[PDB]
C-alpha cells in the first residue's frame, strides 16, 4: 500500500496504516503532529504560539517526546496507564508540544466522523500522550481519537501572580490543541463540529477546567470527566501563590526582586537546570515532617484571569454560559494502591488507629485540605464506625478518596445539571486483569482503573478473559455513543439514567446496572464539615 | 476607609492613604506604578516597549527599586537631598521603569488638578524617585506630583553612535513616562492637559534636553530646570563618540569588531557584570594625575537623530518650533560644597594659590572644557582679585560655579526668551537646616539646597524655623503656579518679572525680592574668552 | 575633492574617490554598505531581515568583515585570489552581510551604467568580497561592480530539513542583496533594469542556482558562472540533510531530541564555539581514513522548497519559466592545484598507478559521487591510455575536474540553450604571472585562473608582460560587452560564437580563436556511466 498523506493548513502530513484484528479498513495512525511552535526560549511560561507551515511532506512516523518531567515518575505512571502490548519507552523535551490522531475513516472520500481528544492525567506534573493508543477504541467505535499534549510542571504553570507570567500555560496548550482539531481535523475524516474532550485525573480535571473557561468556548461539544474535577482543590491554587513562585525562584538561583526579574532568570535557565530543581522541589510527595500548611503540593491550575476569570467554586453558581452535555463519573477505591503507592503513603504497618489516623488525616493537607480542628469529628464518622482497626485503613482510604474526587465529582455534577445541561455519572467498580502483580487483590476499581476498559486494552495486551473483553468493549460503546449525541444510551447497552433530580447514574462493571445518589450522604457530611 | 483604587488603561491600580498635618482630605499615595515593559533581555540598549496589562488589581504599595547603579554613590546622594525625616533604602534591578503618584485629590469625585511630573537629578548616573517624597508639595500646592526614574549609566546612554544602538535610552523613557501621564493621569485626579515637567542637576538638563526633541512636544506644557540646562556640556556628548563605547566594551569584556557584535554582546553580559564595570570605569569621581582630554568624564545626551536631531547648542537657533514657559534658575554657589564633597575635589587646605588653581582647573577639563592655554586669561579675571589664598578657595569655587551653570542658564534663557516664549529666571540664595556637619556654615546656596523649599521638607523633617517653612511655603506657591497658569505669581507673593528684554528675575531666599542681569557679566566674558 | 555622498534608502552613505593611474574619471568607492541588519543572536539559521535605517551619514570606509570561517583557510584563499596590491587583512564576524560598490559614473549626474554583482565562490565556507577589488574593471569597461557577502559554513547552510531550518541562508542572502541592489544600486549611476551576476567556483553555483531559482527571477537580466554551476554535486546535498545536522549538532556538544531542539541549542552557543565545531568538522579537507560515503565534506545548498522545490537535475527539464542571456565557463586544469592543495591530496609523489588511482576516487567519494563498482570502468577510460604513473595522475586530475566541473558546465549550457535561451561557453587557458611560487608552470588554467584576468590584476599590481596585459583587457571587454547586451561580442575582439547546436564556445589564452563541441565525448561518457 502507500502511506496515508492528509493534506492540513500547516503542510502535508504523513501516516502509518494499522489493521486491527476484526475489521476491514485498517486504521491510519499520525504520530507526532505539531500543533503549536516549540515552546523554547523566549517562548517559556508564555501562550503556545502557532506552528511554522512546512514545504513538503512531514513524515509524522514517530512518537514524540514527553514534556520534561520525572523520568522515573513518567516512565512508571507511563507502565500502570498504557494499553498497549509492550510500554513505549520515550524521551523527554521542551519541544513536546505535540499529539496523535487514530482515524478509521476513508480518507479516499470525504468522511465526517465524531472526535475524542484526550488528555491524560498525571498531575499536572507528569505523564504524556503516546502513551494511550487509540487503535482499538477508533475502529471498534469509528470515531477519530486525538491525543494532546501539553507542558507540564514548572514549564506548563509556574506563576508569578502578576502578569509577567500569569500561568496556565499547561492549559493554554490544551486549549491550543482544541483549535488546531478545529481547523484540521476534519481533512482526517473527523468532524469539527462534534468534538469530545475527555481526561483522567489530572487530565480530568483540566477538563472541567476548559469547561468553566471563556476561551475553550465553541472548541468542543461534549466533555467527560474520569476521576477528578475542578472542585478538586490539589489542582487548583487559590491566594497568593507569590510565595510559591519565590520559593521555585530561589531554589533555581534567581534573584526575587520583581516577578519581572524572576521571570526573566528562569529563562536563562536550562532544561536540566529546572529539572533538577523540579526533582529538589519533591512534588507528588507528601513531606511527614515540617508544618503541612507549608509543604507545596504541586505547581497547578491557577486563576489568571484569562483562562479562568475566577475560581471554581464561583463560576459553577453562574447560569449565564455556554453549556455541553457532561460524563462525570468516579471509581469505587480511588485511593486504594496507586496513590498511596506513588506518593509513598505511610500505610506500610498494616492497620489504622483513631491516633495514629488523625495525624496522617492532618498531615495530608496538602491533599484534603481539612483543617486540625475538624480531624477529630472526621475520623470518627469514618473510622470511628467499628473498634476494628484493619477496617480503620480502607475506611482511612475511602475517606481520603471521599474527599478528593466523591464529594467533589457529585457537586460539580449538581450544579451541572442545575445549570440548566445534560449530565451523566458513573462509578466503575471493576479490577482490571491487566494491573500489577505488587497491587492487593483486594482492592476493586482502583484510580484509572477504568482506563483499560475505555480504551480498550482487552484487544490488545493478551491474557484477558471474555468478561472483561464484553466489558471495556461495553463502556467504549458507551463513551462513543455519548460522544456521538451526548447520551451515553443506544442499543444492546443498559439503561443510563441522566444525572438529574433523581440523582441517578449508572455502576459500571460486572453486573452493570443503574442506581441512585452517589454518595449523596457522603456529600452533605462534608457540606457542613468544610464550613465550620 | 477603604484603599485607593484608580483604573488605568493597562488594569487597576491600589494606593494608599497619607493624612498630613493641616489637611483633612487625605493624600493617595502609589507606589510602583509601571510606566513600560521592564526592559530586560534583548530590550536593553532600546527604546522603551509598553508595559503589559495585567488582569486584576495591581498593589502599588511598595518602593520601586532604583536601576543599577553605584549602590553606595547613589544611596548617599539620596540621603543628602531626600525631603523626608528618615531616608528609605533601595534595591537595586534592571527593572526600574516605575514612577510614583502623590495625588490630594479626592479620587472618589472628578479632579483635573495641574500634573508636576519631577525628573530626579544625579549625572545621569544615580538617583531614584522614591528619594524625593512627593507628599508636601501636593497637599500643600494642590497638585499632583509624579516622580519617575528612568534608565541611568550604560543602560540609559551607552551609545555605539549609530543605528545599532543611538543612545539616550534614559530620555526616551523620561517622554516614554510623559506617554504615561498624558493617557493616564487623568484617573488619579490630574488634568492631562497641564503637565509641567522640572528637574534639578542632571534632572534640570534632561528637562531642557526634552524642550529641544521633537518626541516631547505636545506631551508637556511648562518646564522647569533647576541647577542644570542642555549647554551644560559635562552631560551631553559631542563628537564622535564611538570610542567611548569600545571603551565600555572592552572593560565589560566585550568584542569590538563592529558597532552591531558590540551592541549584541553587552545585552548578553548580566545585571551584576555591567554593575562592576559600572564601577570600574570610575564616573563620577574626579581624576587627579594624568592628562584630562584621556580622562574618562561620563556618558550623557548624545545627537542620535531621534530625541536630538541635533546639538542643543544649533537647536536653540531655530524659533519655528512650538514653545512653552520656562523657568531656569540657578543658586548662589553651585560649587559650594556638595559636587566637590563626592568628587574628591583637591580642596582641604581652605585656601589656594595661582600657580595651583591653573594646574586644578585644568585637571577639571572634563567638568569646564577649557584650554590650558587660556586657563590663565580666566584664572585671571576671577583670582586676579584680593590676594588671599582663603579668598581664592571661594573664588576658584564661583569660577566652576560660573562655567557650569551660571553662563550655560543665561544663555538658554536668553535664547528662550528670544524665541517669544515667556521666560523667568531665578536665583537661589539660602542655606538649609537639613545640610550636614561636615559642611561650612559658609555655604549659603549650595548645589541642590532649593530642593528643601520646594519639596515641603520643612513639613516633612524636623526642626524647621519658621523662617525655613516661610520660605519653603513660598517656592511651592511659585512654582505650583508657575505650573498651573505658566506664571510664577499670585497673591501673597514678591513680584516675579518675566525674563524679557529689561532681563530681570528673582532671588529667591530669606528676603525675596526682584533684580536684573543675572550674571550678565560673567555670560559676556565667557563667550568672549571662548573666542581661542 | 569632497568625499562622495550617495543617499540609500535606509541612509546617506559617504565614500572615497580613488582614481586608478590613467583615467581622468575617478571611482567612487564604498565598502561595508549593510544590505540586512546583522543575523547576530535570535536571527541565527534565519531569512536576513531588511538593515535598520541611521539617521545621519554613514561613512562606508572600511573594510567590511568576512563572515565567520577558519581564519586560516580564509586568509590562505584570499591570499591566492585577491588581484589588489597589498594583500588585506581581515576580521571575522557573524555581522557580515555587506557588500562593496565600484562605481565609475560621475555622480553629480543621472547616469545609468550597466551593474555586474559578483558572487566571490570559497566553497560556501570561507570566503569574502573584500578580497575582489573592481576598481580596474569599473573604471576600464564603464560598468558598476559590486562585491556581496553572504553567510557561509554553519552559518550560512546549516539544515536539518524541516520548517525548524530549511537552510539555504547563504543563497538567501545573495538574493536579498540582489534586492538591494535593485532597490539603490541607482544612486550609484547604476541601472538596476541591467543588472549581471557572475561568480568563481561555488560563487559560480549561487549563479546557477538564482538563475534556477523562483525567487531569483527578476533580480537580475545577465549570468555568469566560472568554474562552478548548480549540477556540481558536492555543493548542493541531496537526500536526507537531517543525519549531517545530528552530526553537527553533535560535534557543538547539542542535545538531538529533535530538531527544534537541534536549532535553539545551536542558537545558544557563542560565535566562537560554533568556529571551533567548524574547526572540528574538518571540512574543505580530505578525509583519507573512515567511509568515503558517511564523510561529509561540506554543508551546502540544498532543497529547502522556498528557493528550491527541486533538485536542479529536475529543474533543467522544465522550460516553462524565465531565461536570461547565461554565460557558463570552465578552466582547462581545474582540479590541477588549488584544489587538490587545500584539500591537501596524497598526490604529493607526482605519480600514481591504476591500483592507487583506483583507490583514490573511491575516497574522493565526497566529490566526484562515484560508485565502487564504477571506478574500473572510469579508471580505464581516462588512464587506460598511457602508462607513465605521471601522466596518469594528470588525467586522473583531469578525471576529478570533468565530473565537477566539466561535464557539469556543459550539461548546464546544453540545456539552457535547449530551454530557447542565448548561451556562451569558453575554456580559460592561461598561467597568469600572479599565481603562487608554489604552483608549477606546467598547470595551465587553474582553478581561478581567470579572475587576474577577469578582474584586471595586471593593472593594479605589477610585473605583468605586455601579453597578460592585452589578455587582461580582452576578457574584460568581453565580460562587460555580455554584460551590456548579453553578448560578449564587440569591435576588435575575436568572434565568440553562440553556443548553439553546433556547440560552439570561445577558448581563451594566449591565442584566442573559436572552436566546436567542448567536452563532448566526456559528457556522453559519464552520462553512460552514472546511468548505473
Ligand atoms: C527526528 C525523528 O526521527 N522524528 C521524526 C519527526 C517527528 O515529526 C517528531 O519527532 C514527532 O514525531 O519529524 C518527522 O516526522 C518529519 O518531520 O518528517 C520525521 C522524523 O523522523
Ligand atoms: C518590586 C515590584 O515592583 N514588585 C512588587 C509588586 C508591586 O505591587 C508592583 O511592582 C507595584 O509596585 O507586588 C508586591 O509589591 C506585592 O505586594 O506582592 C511585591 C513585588 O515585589
Ligand atoms: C559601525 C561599525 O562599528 N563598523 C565600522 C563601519 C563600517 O563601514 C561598517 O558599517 C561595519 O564595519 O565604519 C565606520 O567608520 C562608520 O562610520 O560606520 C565605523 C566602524 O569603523
Ligand atoms: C494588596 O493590598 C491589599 C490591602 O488592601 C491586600 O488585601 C492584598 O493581599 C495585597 N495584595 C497581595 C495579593 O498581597
Ligand atoms: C566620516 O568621514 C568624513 C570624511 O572626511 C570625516 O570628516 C569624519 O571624521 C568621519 N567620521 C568619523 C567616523 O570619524
Ligand atoms: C519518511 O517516511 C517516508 C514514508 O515511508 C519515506 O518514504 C521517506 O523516505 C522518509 N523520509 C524522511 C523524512 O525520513
Amino acid at each position: 500500500s502507500s502511506p496515508p498523506v492528509v493534506d492540513t493548513v500547516h503542510g502535508k502530513v504523513l501516516g502509518k496504516f494499522v489493521s486491527l484484528e476484526g475489521f476491514a479498513q485498517p486504521v491510519a495512525i499520525f504520530l507526532g503532529i505539531p500543533f503549536a511552535k516549540p515552546p523554547l526560549g523566549p517562548l517559556r511560561f508564555t501562550p503556545p504560539q502557532p506552528a511554522e507551515p512546512w514545504s513538503f511532506v512531514k513524515n509524522a512516523t514517530s512518537y514524540p517526546p514527553m514534556c520534561t518531567q520525572d523520568p522515573k515518575a513518567g516512565q512508571l505512571l507511563s507502565e500502570l496507564f498504557t494499553n498497549r502490548k509492550e510500554n513505549i519507552p520515550l524521551k523527554l523535551s521542551e519541544d513536546c508540544l505535540y499529539l496523535n490522531i487514530y482515524t478509521p475513516a476513508d480518507l479516499t472520500k470525504k468522511n465526517r466522523l465524531p472526535v475524542m481528544v484526550w488528555i491524560h492525567g498525571g498531575g499536572l506534573m507528569v505523564g504524556a500522550a503516546s502513551t494511550y493508543d487509540g487503535l482499538a477504541l477508533a475502529a471498534h467505535e469509528n470515531v477519530v481519537v486525538v491525543t494532546i499534549q501539553y507542558r507540564l510542571g514548572i514549564w506548563g504553570f509556574f506563576s508569578t501572580g502578576d502578569e509577567h507570567s500569569r500561568g496556565n500555560w499547561g492549559h493554554l496548550d490544551q486549549v491550543a490543541a482544541l483549535r488546531w482539531v478545529q481547523d484540521n481535523i476534519a481533512s482526517f475524516g473527523g468532524n469539527p463540529g462534534s468534538v469530545t474532550i475527555f481526561g483522567e485525573s489530572a487530565g480530568g480535571e483540566s477538563v472541567s477546567v476548559l469547561v468553566l473557561s471563556p476561551l475553550a468556548k465553541n472548541l468542543f461539544h461534549r466533555a467527560i470527566s474520569e476521576s477528578g474535577v475542578a472542585l478538586t482543590s490539589v489542582l487548583v491554587k487559590k491566594g497568593d501563590v507569590k510565595p510559591l513562585a519565590e520559593q521555585i525562584a530561589i531554589t533555581a538561583g534567581c534573584k526575587t526582586t520583581t516577578s519581572a526579574v524572576m521571570v526573566h532568570c528562569l529563562r536563562q535557565k536550562t532544561e536540566e537546570e529546572l529539572l533538577e530543581t523540579t526533582l529538589k522541589m519533591k512534588f507528588l510527595s507528601l513531606d511527614l515532617q515540617g508544618d503541612p500548611r507549608e509543604s507545596q503540593p504541586l505547581l497547578g491550575t491557577v486563576i489568571d484571569g484569562m483562562l479562568l476569570l475566577k475560581t471554581p467554586e464561583e463560576l459553577q453558581a453562574e447560569r449565564n454560559f455556554h453549556t455541553v452535555p457532561y460524563m462525570v463519573g468516579i471509581n469505587k477505591q480511588e485511593f486504594g494502591w496507586l496513590i498511596p503507592m506513588l506518593m509513598s503513603y505511610p500505610l506500610s504497618e498494616g492497620q489504622l488507629d483513631q491516633k495514629t489516623a488523625m495525624s496522617l488525616l492532618w498531615k495530608s493537607y496538602p491533599l484534603v485540605c481539612i483543617a486540625k480542628e475538624l480531624i477529630p469529628e472526621a475520623t470518627e464518622k469514618y473510622l470511628g464506625g467499628t473498634d476494628d482497626t484493619v477496617k480503620k485503613k480502607d475506611l482511612f482510604l475511602d475517606l481520603i478518596a471521599d474527599v478528593m474526587f466523591g464529594v467533589p465529582s457529585v457537586i460539580v455534577a449538581r450544579n451541572h445539571r442545575d445549570a440548566g445541561a445534560p449530565t451523566y455519572m458513573y462509578e466503575f467498580q471493576y479490577r482490571p486483569s491487566f494491573s500489577s502483580d505488587m497491587k492487593p487483590k483486594t482492592v476493586i476499581g482502583d484510580h484509572g482503573d477504568e482506563l483499560f476498559s475505555v480504551f480498550g486494552a482487552p484487544f490488545l495486551k493478551e491474557g484477558a478473559s471474555e468478561e472483561e473483553i464484553r466489558l471495556s468493549k461495553m463502556v467504549m460503546k458507551f463513551w462513543a455513543n455519548f460522544a456521538r449525541n451526548g447520551n451515553p444510551n443506544g442499543e444492546g447497552l443498559p439503561h443510563w439514567p441522566e444525572y438529574n433530580q433523581k440523582e441517578g447514574y449508572l455502576q459500571i462493571g460486572a453486573n452493570t446496572q443503574a442506581a441512585q445518589k452517589l454518595k449523596d450522604k457522603e456529600v452533605a457530611f462534608w457540606t457542613n464539615l468544610f464550613a465550620k
